[PDB]
């Protein structure tokens, strides 16, 4: 899971559900 939990986690981060809205 290394790498791939640890990519999708920042990838959401910045948007946070929305289109780039809230970076969670």
């Amino acid at each position: 899971k290394l790498g791939f939990f640890k990519r999708q986690y920042k990838d959401m981060m910045s948007e946070g559900g929305p289109p780039g809205a809230e970076p969670q």
